């Protein structure tokens, strides 16, 4: 985006290092290799994130949105190469069968609109992940494949109104894998009467009522999800966090409230919104 690519990358790394420093996670593998991977890219945008699970916090979470989909194929090659570099430590072994099966032998890289690369580093090495997200547009054969592999209940097929879809690949360091399908709805889209009526047949009421507080939502479905995951692109980050009644989320946002943030996305499993209190959620702070 910005003309001074090298200035912007310096700010990216400074955003990541801050996040690692406040949460005291900098030593987790493979964050240093991820930092180097960032710097090897032409330019990208960073999202710093934290996952909340009861009393536990998993804040070693970062995503890079790689600029210029003209080079989507090369980006995936260099991402895979970075995953192999992470596999440099002997007790880290990834399983690529889901990615390989999804791409097939003649993947149309001209259909990719955005690649994203992620990490969620854990104290328990076996639980850590690297992540690849492939954002696609107007690719009906791959969309149907993703729906068959991720949309058990055939619910996202009743909700989508654009040709874009996001396919996320999880690579656990002990060889576990998961694939996830995400679709998006802007405020303009989900405020249309028929679109909203379709939402209301698939999304439980407490999760649906939250959609109104948003400039956009995404919904992620996966065999590895215990319910649909709602991604709330918050209109007012401060009030959205306050309305969660979650002490740890308020503590996290207490720092970021006064930070130059492009947007705050909060994702909550549908099942959490039918409980007495929210205890599981992710917060993504997408930096400028
Ligand atoms: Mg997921």
């Amino acid at each position: 985006n910005y003309a001074n690519a090298q200035l912007h990358k310096s700010k990216n790394l400074m955003y990541m290092k801050a996040h690692e420093n406040i949460f005291e996670i900098e030593a987790l593998y493979p964050l240093e290799l991820f930092e180097r991977f960032m710097q090897s890219q032409t330019d990208c945008s960073i999202d710093c994130a934290c996952k909340i699970d009861g009393d536990e916090l998993y804040p070693a979470r970062f995503s890079l949105a790689l600029y210029n989909n003209q080079y989507a194929e090369k980006q995936i090659r260099e991402t895979i190469d970075f995953f192999h570099q992470v596999e440099g430590r002997t007790e880290v072994k990834l399983n690529y069968q889901q990615l390989q099966h999804f791409l097939g032998a003649d993947f149309d890289f001209s259909k990719v609109i955005r690649n994203l690369v992620g990490v969620d580093a854990r104290r328990e090495l076996a639980d850590s992940r690297v992540k690849l997200y492939i954002w696609m547009n107007d690719y009906p054969e791959k969309m149907a494949t993703a729906m068959a592999w991720c949309d058990d209940k055939k619910e996202l097929s009743t909700l989508i109104v654009n040709q874009e879809f996001l396919v996320g690949f999880d690579f656990y360091f002990d060889g576990r894998t998961a694939i996830e399908l995400y679709i998006s709805l802007s405020s303009e889209e989900f405020q249309q009467t028929q679109v909203w009526e379709r939402l209301a047949k698939v999304v439980c009421a407490p999760a649906l009522r939250l959609v109104n507080d948003c400039q956009a939502i995404q919904i992620g479905v996966s065999r590895a999800n215990d319910s649909k995951i709602m991604y709330y692109h918050t209109l007012n980050p401060n009030s959205f966090i306050d309305n969660l009644g979650n002490e740890m989320a308020s503590r996290v946002h207490a720092y970021y409230r006064h930070q130059p943030v492009r947007s705050l996305v909060v994702c909550i499993p549908e099942q959490e919104l039918t409980a007495r209190s929210i205890q599981r959620l992710n917060m993504y702070y997408c930096m400028n």
